[PDB]
């Protein structure tokens, strides 16, 4: 199932909902312990992690360093050790069962710091910082290398991308994207990095481009039907899914699906309510 956690819809949300592309249903599961937007989601050992974000509440507005773990067999949330700093609009990737938290903002601070979480010791450790300060950064893992793509450094929005080598603990600039994108959806489908949508400081985008390591080249593909920034993205059964986002007017509930064989996008469902800044990931059904 495609799990969506958190998000924003005039205030941060606590929703955890799970979509079934066969069933078309949305399953309502345990609420997050704290409402959060600008977070990221991932899966390690079948467990669904919610990372970073921010609590935008009618009574406060605090960035989040929290890491929380959801178990679909118990349908329950459990807190993990937090990151060194709060990271709103974070990017995350998974290498060797370790969670890399990348960039994000804390108030006025735009991080280049990166840290790594070990699920089997509940510990975080800081790694080498990025060459760039990046919030709204897309993160993807390809051949066990970490890619930070696009974002916002506090002054300019970025089309640049860089690659982290875990065992040499350093970052290396790579070829830049064709388009400046902050808050894009960045995933890995088959053997290519995908960057879809985002915001370039003027317009929300529907364009989609994919990076081939063998050519070190970004190439456009079919654009989505709806321009959207701060969208959720994931890969389910060899197809790309993008969820919600903001198009300058509305927080979208549209969910689009990209088939690479056809190079076509299609709307497959609506979320129960429009939202942006969700964390999205795929893991097994719940139980009981």
């Amino acid at each position: 199932l495609i799990y969506t956690a958190g998000g924003y819809f005039r205030q941060s949300l606590s929703y955890l909902e799970a979509y079934n592309p066969s069933d078309g249903t949305w399953l309502r599961l345990a609420d997050l312990q704290v409402p959060r937007s600008g977070l990221a989601g991932c899966v390690v050992g079948g467990l669904l992690y919610a990372v970073g974000g921010r609590n935008n509440s009618p009574d406060g507005n605090t960035d989040s360093s929290a890491l929380d773990c959801y178990n679909p067999m118990t349908n329950q949330w459990s807190p993990c050790a937090p990151m060194s700093v709060p990271r709103n609009r974070i990017g995350v990737g998974v290498i060797d069962g370790h969670i890399y938290a990348v960039g994000g903002s804390h108030g006025c601070i735009h991080h280049n710091s990166v840290e790594r979480y070990e699920p089997e010791r509940d510990e975080w450790h800081l790694v080498a910082p990025m060459l760039t300060r990046r919030i709204g950064v897309g993160v993807a893992v390809l051949n066990r290398l970490l890619y930070a793509v696009g974002g916002f450094d506090g002054t300019n929005r970025l089309n640049s991308a860089e690659c982290y080598y875990p065992e040499r603990n350093e970052w290396r600039m790579i070829t830049a994207m064709n388009t400046i994108r902050s808050g894009a959806g960045v995933c890995v489908l088959h053997n290519c990095i995908y960057a879809a949508g985002g915001y370039d400081g003027q317009d929300q985008l529907n364009s989609v481009e994919r990076y081939d390591v063998a050519t070190a080249t970004w190439t456009f593909v079919a654009p989505m039907k709806h321009r959207r920034s701060a969208l959720g993205i994931t890969v389910h059964q060899g197809r790309i899914y993008v969820l919600g986002g903001y198009d300058g007017h509305t927080f979208l509930d549209s969910v689009e699906c990209y088939d690479p064989d056809t190079d076509t996008w299609s709307e497959v469902t609506r979320m129960t309510s429009g939202r942006s800044g969700v964390g999205v990931a795929v893991t097994m059904e719940p139980s009981r």
